[PDB]
């Protein structure tokens, strides 16, 4: 049967362009007698991938040639480890504002390798806000501060950011890179899985400047090391080839789409259509998140009817919108809507909406 | 060349034909599920599927026995140089190592991060062209497990029997003859590779690890690199690389479908000798270093007694669609990688356009 409209928090629904690209590249690309997956990465073809892919991310989001791009295994979640271990001293400080569930997560995985102060939490009242950056209290000889800039679970986004007091801004971007311009200046680094908005699982995207490089714990596996990987330029070991050649494509096919000013306008526009469904059904769907800091690629929300959940779920999966299953704690439902998900899904899911409130009125 | 090349890469390497076009097939819309295999949600009843049954195929075609635990993990081979002794050791543990090739040597460096290392036996005095004798190998009395890497990919060593470790357990790195032949588990305290060779594409690592020896890492081992986080995830603590995954499965099903590692030894012992027996019968015009016992059925490095002649031998055999043949830097020659999926046709291709090239420079 045909494509779904799929919900999927990450991996997550590609270009149908992107994947039919792949399809016919994947026995033979261009020519060459091989797939990609059978490349050298030492190759001329490989490197002519990786480097296009690399300079195509450089122009979709302007990043300058004071930083440093990495592609890299292991995921955002080898990150939590691999900044400590090349940014800190074991006794420096790192602060963290915590926003959501990833954060926590970074926060737990950085104090194996330095002291870390949460400067402000979200918590309280159930990851739903970001705070005002005037009012936290920063540490003064903190070497950077870590931000999760889309919190995937709890659906809190960063509009604005933060000016560290000390050090520099270090962002998880995961689950919203590639969704609008970032002015990549304001960071020291700027890291994320690919497997939201830019490609399959398996890759994972470091950006950071160049002067921040070097100098990592002598316990940091060669793996987890910067310099290595900037001064062998993403090949010191194997690299995920035919993952670095999905995001390639994926950045193409944004720069053809207009860029990220483009992408951002189709993003605001179908995210503004299921939260204006949500705030016009006179409570019957709920969103906690503070209006401001919504994001656009992750809308959790419940019913005031809670038992109604699971029909909700099941029946909209039957009408071929699958994954809008939210989290165990605060059960519901999340739609994530990245830049891949077509707006004819969202229609779809504010259609079914609109129908299962008057069914359940 | 719109037909595909002989391709002799020595990692990532060729793969089988009827897996690539199996990939294509399926890769818009996997089994009427309505998306890619790439878009699945890795806790999903699809992606569940995958894993598990390439998990099952795997245990089936090594024979790997129910108390040891297979994991799916990024990084490569060189993550492992760094979560072995992590998770395995103290830090004030011995780790002994035999070293037949650069691939153990590199191990022993990221090891001494962690732990204290000891290389019993080093074959660099000699070029890397032997596997020691191993009755005589003395062993670490306390050491916790010893080393070895088990075809040397780019020296062309490879072990045939094993050495038993005399105080704690084997650990082998068979990244470049995973599934190459049978292996029998239970020797080992830890098999891993990455998958780029025999088994998939890169991105991919299995770590085959005994259950008993899961636990216990160093207070300072990542959560990434922690094998008892990932064992009791079943390799989705975090993302796992999921088409990599998938790949590896359809490999394992064929390499089933082909009869077992069995007959996959048989085929690769067949095409080996024909490579290794047009050096020998040259009378020199080709020269192999490795000594005749332990030459790898993988990769095969080898010279001319002509070497000035070498570009020129790389390159006309590039242009008769056999690439990727260069040999490593430090000896010149050539390599040809002749893992699983490298036809016996483009190793008779090899074979003859090397004895017109003989015949034409003698
Ligand atoms: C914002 C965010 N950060 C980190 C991660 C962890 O990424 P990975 O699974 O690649 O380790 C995720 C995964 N959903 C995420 O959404
Ligand atoms: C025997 C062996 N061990 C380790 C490695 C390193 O593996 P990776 O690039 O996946 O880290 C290689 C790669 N050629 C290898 O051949
Ligand atoms: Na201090």
């Amino acid at each position: 049967n045909a494509r779904v409209f799929n919900f999927a928090a990450g991996p997550a629904t590609l270009p149908e362009n992107v994947l039919l690209k792949a399809q016919a590249d994947l026995y033979n690309w261009r020519g060459s007698g091989m797939s990609v997956m059978e490349m050298s990465h030492r190759g001329k073809e490989f490197l002519s991938i990786i480097q296009k892919a690399e300079s195509d991310l450089r122009q979709l989001l302007e990043i300058p040639q004071e930083y440093s791009v990495l592609f890299l295994q292991g995921g955002a979640t080898t990150q939590f480890a691999a900044l400590p271990l090349n940014l800190c001293k074991s006794d420096d400080t790192v602060d963290f504002v915590v926003t959501g569930s990833w954060g926590d997560k970074a926060v737990k995985e950085a104090k194996k390798y330095c002291k870390t102060n949460v400067i402000w939490s979200g918590k309280s009242e159930k990851y739903t806000k970001v705070p005002s950056f005037e009012e936290l209290e920063q540490t003064p000889d903190a070497k950077y501060l870590h931000i999760c800039a889309n919190e995937t679970i709890h659906g809190v986004e960063f509009k604005d950011y933060p000016v560290p007091k000390n050090g520099f801004l270090v962002a998880d971007m995961s689950s919203n890179f590639c969704s609008k311009p970032v002015d990549v200046s304001k960071f020291g680094v700027i890291y994320g899985g690919a497997q939201k908005n830019v490609g399959p699982s398996g890759v994972t995207i470091v950006i950071i400047r160049k002067d921040l490089i070097g100098n990592a714990q002598d316990i940091t596996p060669v793996m987890l090391d910067y310099k290595i990987h900037d001064e062998n330029s993403s090949l010191y070991n194997t690299p995920p080839c035919f993952g670095i050649y999905m995001c390639g494509l994926v950045f193409e096919d944004l720069l053809e789409q207009g860029g990220l000013k483009e992408v951002e306008k189709k993003n605001q526009r179908k995210a503004d259509l299921l939260y204006n469904a949500i705030e016009e059904s006179n409570g019957f769907f709920r969103c906690p998140v503070e209006k401001s800091v919504r994001s656009l690629m992750n809308v959790p929300f419940t019913l005031e009817k809670s038992e109604l959940e699971a029909e909700f779920i099941k029946e909209a999966a039957k009408e071929k919108m699958v994954q809008l299953k939210g989290h165990r704690s605060v059960g519901g439902m999340r739609a994530s809507i990245y830049n891949a998900m077509p707006l004819a899904g969202v229609e779809k899911l504010v259609a079914f909406m609109k129908d299962f409130q008057a069914k359940h009125a």
